[PDB]
């Protein structure tokens, strides 16, 4: 059980050590593969698109401080430490929306109070790296064993509808801005219709390669390798097509050029821990503390919550998770990333899923038969770390990033979404509810429980989803890891009660 | 055997009479359904659509002497009479393009000779009822015994074919005439892409609503009720979505205004056989039956192939069909017509397949089975007539009609080009053409005979498929029916020495 209190100092970290670096070897060899290089490409673009875009906000929110060079520098260079050094390379670390918040209410509560922005974030990393180090050393990440199933699910899903969301809504503002009316441009023609039909076009092409791979059509071998390369040639076809067309305007992806600052007037690459034009105050030495727990209940719950769900024992991981390295080396880097003036980072989830389960390879099912169990997931070391070196270089080209159109990379984005749905046990108990009872499937959550139980179980997962996006969206939106952690003592001390021990044993099964 | 030899003096006629009149007060009693109404309203657009269009074109062709509202009152007394007296009332009579070949090779022949064109489209409406009055005296219609599915095969996937073919070019003009350039309407914004999206979401809808009604959510009863429903459902939901948009102009249904001639001002209601400007030479009289053959060879071709089709013993028909009262009745109306100026008409086989297969009731089948069998077609005397009648009043009605966008229509006429191709044996053996051998189905063609001979028997289909739409793309297009009919020789004289008899038995079976 990794999760044992070993009873002795740094005792989880020796023991995910010795785990998971024997194979290491192998972790480079199993890169051989041409659905190696089809993550690769599928994965550069997810990871590069947000990126830009927070960058763009986060440089709007603040007085242009921290902008879109500093986050990929830091993308960069935090993915390729972690992917060198971690225990679970299958992780993909970025920007959140979270983090995004925190900042901003950060530098409002810095220009309020008179205080450097840029200052405070040092000692704020300092204090985050003395919590990482004292919880590791008193090995307290085993307490994840009480992150039930019930939890898991509902940040999944939660993950997956704001994603989806978020890209639908992304192309009402091209419609609200490009009126169709008929008679940085405003107001052009043909303009909202053409990103629809691109959009459209990506997605559904994607879509069909992606069932094309499943069928009986043509040699297997030649059919899995087209399938598994179906996002780059979506990416590709429309990216032809729209350059074909001449005079209709699109906005195109957009990436700085040069390795510098984005106000070099008033910002430099190393900053002083004490005042850098005035002095820094004592008080905020000390009072930094209260902000570094957030920022590390933040990453942790994240961090732990992502790895969890990627480790679910119907994938087939075979090398092995560590619940100890990956915090250390994540809070550690995130902490001294500070002292340069970058953001912190931490594990995505659809990023990582979405990489996770492009490396799986499916066995034959004969004619009939359930759809194909999942026969080995291929991981190593080697994706990661060229996703992180490719975005980090992604400076010196741009030229050819300026001819792809945002709206193929939104097609991208709703089929990364749509996707993430399967594996979730609320996703398929939700189906349950529209279906006749007599044709629910042979599961043993639907033979060793009663129908009113299922779905009373799947209204109060409802409730309490509900509850955590209407916290999310009300403007106290900084309390949403705390009331996350609630659901744990919900689960052990009410459901408890509601429902028996058979019931909880058949719907909240670990395995 | 229907298609025998009585050797009694119009035998046929009469055992067609005493065969399907007895259930006559069940055709009637059988339109108490839902779906019966879900096919009128699906085929009244089917039917609606294409006169207007080859009006326009035969209008365009012609000196204005035959235009929309005669081939709309053409159409609507033709069917009505037919389904009130017809043996097969799940035929559907409409305009084809070879008609509008002839025509316009007749006017060409009669503008260069000093001939009038109405007056000399009565002689051959007389010697037409003349030849099918003799035909079906000598029984001459038990012919079609000797057209088996080698020549069926191909004429549904041709008409198929080109109705798709057609379809998707009707599209290409829109963005020829509107082209995206940016800054009777010509050069519109905004124009080219709503065209393309109303289309594409029509299609989507309605596919999607199809796919629905097999499915295992929603009671069974409600389930089915919304999945005969689809068509319609989608047509109002992207008029409704095309009519919220203000000021982007897209091009509406047209219909004429009053039942009045096309071009009153030298045109008129009856035809004076001797004359009606200048006597009518009299060699052309008796030289009128050259045109006669060919007419009644089309007519009796088209609708003859067409009952075949739809009588199938798959599809399951048990009141019947009629191969001699049908043609006798078809041909004796086309010839009477042309006395009052109104075009001839034939069974069309895209909407006789859609409206056959719309009435069908498919029984419930096994989880991990095959397709549902068909357990019966539900025919009537009701749905043909009330569209009839519909169409035939859908002048007093017009500024509800001018609403529709074609583009809306493009999608419906689509989504029934392409479900008409199920059912065809040609058509699902040129999937086997790509599938590996060890995925082939387990049907009687497969087991009984090595995959190279199937391959070639396809092979053959193809090229006299392939040979038989060159002959109709080029400018020698009134010898095609001509073509058609050497399939069968082709069959009786060639394939018989090429392929064994066990193999002939096996891919050319009649059930």
């Amino acid at each position: 059980d990794p999760l044992r209190r070993t009873g002795r100092p740094f005792g989880g970290l020796i023991r995910d050590v010795r785990r998971r670096y024997p194979h290491y070897l192998s972790d480079f060899r199993d890169a051989l593969d041409p659905q190696c290089l089809a993550a690769v490409i599928f994965i550069y673009f997810a990871a590069l698109s947000p990126a830009i875009t927070f960058g763009g906000l986060l440089g709007e929110k603040t007085q242009d401080l921290i902008g879109v060079s500093e986050l990929i520098m830091s993308t960069a260079l935090q993915g390729v430490v972690f992917c060198l050094l971690g225990a679970q390379p299958l992780l993909v670390i970025g920007f959140s929306g979270p983090l995004l918040v925190f900042e901003e209410a950060f530098f409002s509560f810095c220009s309020s109070n008179h205080l450097e922005y840029l200052v405070g974030r040092v000692w704020i990393g300092f204090w985050l790296v003395f919590l990482a180090l004292l919880m590791v050393a008193l090995e307290g990440s085993f307490l994840v064993r009480f992150v039930s199933r019930f939890t898991q699910e509902i940040f999944a899903f939660l993950i997956s509808l704001i994603f989806i969301y978020e890209t639908f809504y992304k192309l009402v503002k091209i419609f609200q801005e490009h009126p169709l009316h008929g008679c940085k441009p405003r107001g052009q023609p043909n303009t909202a219709l053409l990103s629809l039909v691109l959009m459209a076009g990506t997605f559904f092409i994607a879509f069909f390669l992606r069932k094309f791979k499943n069928s009986r059509f043509f040699p297997g071998r030649i059919r899995r390798v087209i399938g598994d390369f179906g996002v780059p040639i979506a990416i590709l076809i429309m990216v032809l097509v729209d350059y074909s067309i001449e005079d209709t305007y699109t906005q195109k992806l957009s990436v700085p050029s040069g390795f510098s600052v984005t106000a070099p007037e008033k910002r430099g690459w190393v900053i002083n821990p004490l005042g850098e034009k005035s002095p820094f105050p004592v008080w905020m030495m000390v009072a930094s503390l209260l902000p570094a727990i957030l920022v590390f209940i933040l990453i942790f719950m994240e961090t732990q919550i992502t790895t969890l769900i990627i480790s679910k024992k119907e994938r087939m991981l075979q090398k092995g998770s560590g619940f100890h390295l990956d915090l250390l080396l994540i809070v550690a880097m995130g902490g001294i990333c500070a002292l340069f003036g970058l953001p912190w980072l931490a594990a995505a989830t659809v990023r990582s899923v979405t990489h996770a389960n492009a490396l799986t390879v499916m066995s034959k099912a004969v004619a009939p038969g359930d759809k194909p169990k999942i026969q080995e997931v291929k991981e190593q070391r080697v994706t990661g770390l060229l996703v992180a070196l490719l975005v980090g270089l992604s400076i010196v080209i741009g030229d050819l990033l300026r001819q792809i159109p945002l709206a193929v990379l939104f097609g991208i984005f709703l089929y990364m979404g749509v996707t993430s749905l399967n594996g979730i046990q609320f996703y398929e108990r939700l189906h349950l509810l529209l279906m006749p009872p007599k044709h629910h499937p042979d599961v043993t959550y639907v033979k060793k429980v009663r129908t009113l139980r299922m779905h009373l179980f799947t209204a109060l997962q409802l409730l309490c989803l509900a509850l955590l996006w209407a916290v999310m969206s009300t403007a106290a939106s900084l309390a949403f890891p705390f009331i996350l952690i609630l659901t744990v003592p919900l689960r052990m001390v009410v459901l408890t009660r509601i429902f028996t021990d058979r019931e909880m044993k058949c719907l909240d099964a670990n395995e």
